[PDB]
């Protein structure tokens, strides 16, 4: 049982810690997820920024800094992904871990379509396989990761059918999947999200995956009780620990939506300003005001983040519920969801889910309410500018004038419910346009990103190429377009196509 457990059961901790990324190599925690995540996705997202002034002529102006762009690639590529193979292979051919493998699968899954959602193409159906071109461009990772569900979903339902035991998968439980039936839900609710991401550019596909998703016998995720997210064996949320350095502050267009909407999960998320004379106000601050070294840190004094909502043994949310009933309504509204339920239903049943999660109460009365965004009002001193409110829909799904608005609804709803996790946050705001994120005030990208079609990706790990030229020209040619922020995905239309 020892042998067994240093074999597998490690692997799984090392990369369940490295999604939310807070593994330590030996150098620590916090530092390195916090250009990861932190400052790119996070900010990116609308949901948080930092204080700091001398960060403000970097990433927030669209300045992007190689040290920080590249981290989601080095530190996913340097420590977990090569703990995830390895899993693969000491895994997939052992017959009484079918339901390791299919764990194994779903966390690979988890962790690289981040991956590709921030650069485009990624090495992934090649890694290991010493063959001349190891890229695969973003469309074979997408097909690579619904492929790998399905392997995933076959293995852990064929471990149940051979008499294996739901609760053999607890010693790898870091992701609240007790159960060899609550992994394959998670596969399902993970294979949904993959499938609405690749709706605009490929809706039979989409149609396809989402058809398996929401038809698989082990269902999706719809209780907030179920949600994947991540804790346990000392893991230490990152988030918490960036907080704890003063350094996660309120984002102009989150205090726009929850002010306006007049959102209970406001005071849950952040707490109010303490600005002299906005002391019960929620301000945000807006990306792209540009200061540097030595310059005041005017925003210091705008809504921090809730501290006591998040704390460093509260777990790292990954796939909510809330989100999974937003997936089904936008697959309702697009007419590709196999069950017998409605865009209005699911669009309903997402925004009760995400308060129930958050302990907001009822969502009944809001989901009648009139409220708009507000405008964002520069309080603070220095070269900051007034922001008219670019959020015009309200939380009723009734007061939509067309589809287009009741998917603008459905993904501003998920973009609140999916707090504080910036990836997903990102990635469906430059996949749908939505929610409608202010802009830069301040654009010093030499020309390389456009301020309102705004940044589309990060660019290419420079660590990589310096180590293999070769590999950032396949990487660049994969790509179909210049390696820089402006440069769209494959799963970026630049419109939402039904
Ligand atoms: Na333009």
């Amino acid at each position: 049982k020892e042998y067994d457990f240093q074999k597998y059961t490690t692997n799984f901790e090392t990369i369940q810690k490295g999604i939310y990324f807070n593994y330590d190599w030996g150098e620590g925690t916090t530092w390195p997820w916090q250009t990861f995540q932190n400052l790119n996705h996070d900010m990116f997202s609308g949901y948080f920024h930092d204080f700091a002034s001398k960060f403000s002529d970097k990433n927030t102006v669209y300045a992007l800094e190689a040290g920080w762009t590249a981290s989601a690639w080095n530190y996913t590529y340097n420590y977990i992904f090569p703990v995830a193979h390895k899993s693969t292979l000491i895994t997939q051919d052992e017959a009484k871990y079918k339901h390791f493998y299919g764990a194994t699968l779903i966390l690979k899954v988890e962790a690289m379509h981040r991956i590709t959602d921030t650069y485009g193409p990624i090495v992934y159906s090649k890694f290991g396989k010493n063959e001349t071109n190891s890229v695969d461009t973003q469309e074979e990772a997408y097909k690579a990761f619904f492929d790998d569900l399905d392997k995933a979903v076959d293995a852990l339902d064929t471990y149940l059918k051979e008499g294996g035991k739901e609760d053999g998968v607890k010693s790898i439980n870091m992701c609240n999947c007790p159960t060899a039936s609550r992994w394959i839900k998670f596969a399902n609710s993970l294979r949904l999200r993959l499938a609405m991401r690749v709706s605009n550019v490929d809706k039979t596909l989409a149609t396809s995956e989402a058809q398996k998703a929401l038809e698989n016998s082990y269902g999706v995720i719809e209780s907030s009780d179920e949600n994947i997210q991540i804790s346990g064996k000392g893991y230490q949320n990152p988030l918490a620990g960036v907080a704890g350095w003063g350094e996660t502050y309120m984002g102009a267009t989150i205090a726009s939506v929850l002010n306006g909407y007049e959102d209970p999960r406001i005071s849950i998320y952040y707490n109010p300003a303490t600005l002299a004379e906005h002391t019960e106000e929620y301000l945000g601050v807006p990306q792209g005001v540009y200061a540097k070294d030595g310059d005041p840190n005017y925003y210091q004094s705008y809504s921090f983040i809730n501290t006591q909502t998040i704390t460093a043994s509260t777990p790292a949310v990954l796939l909510t519920a809330a989100e999974t009933w937003f997936l089904r309504a936008e697959a309702s509204l697009r007419g590709i969801n196999p069950k017998n339920e409605s865009a209005k239903q699911c669009y309903e049943a997402g925004v009760q889910t995400s308060f129930s999660q958050w302990g907001a109460g009822d969502a009944s009365l809001y989901l009648t309410s009139k409220g708009k965004p507000t405008d964002y009002i520069n309080y603070a001193a220095g070269p900051g500018k007034d922001m008219k409110a670019l959020i015009t829909t309200t939380p009723n799904f009734d007061d939509a004038v067309n589809q287009e608005e009741q998917l603008e609804k459905i993904i501003t709803q998920k973009w609140i419910a999916c707090w504080p996790e910036g990836m997903e946050a990102w990635a469906e705001q430059r996949r749908t346009g939505y929610p409608k994120l202010f802009k830069v005030q301040t654009n010093n990208s030499n020309g390389t990103i456009d301020t309102d079609i705004m940044i589309r990706r990060l660019p290419f790990s420079q660590d990589d190429a310096k180590k293999d030229p070769e590999q950032y020209k396949n990487l660049c040619t994969a790509l179909g377009g210049a390696d820089n922020g402006g440069t769209r995905l494959w799963w970026d239309t630049g419109k939402n196509n039904f």
